[PDB]
């Protein structure tokens, strides 16, 4: 399946503007602080139609499994109850995270021998750059 280019343990390599990108989130302070420093992996693998995310980190570990298409609940790693839905679209994973009238959308894409993570809150574009680890 075209998502196989998305398997593997991916360690993040660079990151521009997740601060700001956060701070439209409503990330607090303090979780700004910390969530910045880290140096997470991402963890994906595919069973059936079944994707996991895994994000493993100093910080937190979080995993998530979805059926492309399908809505489920998420608890971020910034501890925002959200409804999410993750789909396929032109090669891209797509996720939309939607809480209390509000939306992000994170996007990964695979690069040459990168991941790169697209975050979009309103105006305001977070780039997050992984390598495989
Ligand atoms: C919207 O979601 C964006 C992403 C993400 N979002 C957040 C919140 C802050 C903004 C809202 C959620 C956090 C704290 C982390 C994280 C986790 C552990 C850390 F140790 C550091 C940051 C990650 C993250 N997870 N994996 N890599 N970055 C970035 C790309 C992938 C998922």
């Amino acid at each position: 399946h075209m998502c196989d280019a998305f398997v593997g343990t991916w360690k993040l390599v660079s990151s521009e503007n997740f601060d700001d990108y956060m701070k439209e989130v409503g990330v607090g302070f303090a979780t700004r602080k910390v969530a910045g420093m880290a140096k997470p992996n991402m963890i994906i693998s595919v069973n059936g139609d079944v994707i996991t995310i895994k994000s493993e980190s100093t910080f937190k570990n979080t995993e998530i499994s979805f059926i492309l298409g399908q809505e489920f609940d998420e608890v971020t790693a910034d501890d925002r109850k959200v409804k999410s839905t993750i789909t396929l679209d032109g090669g891209v994973l797509v996720h939309v995270q939607k809480w209390d009238g509000k939306s992000t959308t994170i996007k990964r894409k695979r690069e040459d021998d990168k991941l790169v993570v697209e975050c979009v809150m309103k105006g305001v574009t977070s780039t997050r750059v992984y390598e495989r680890a």
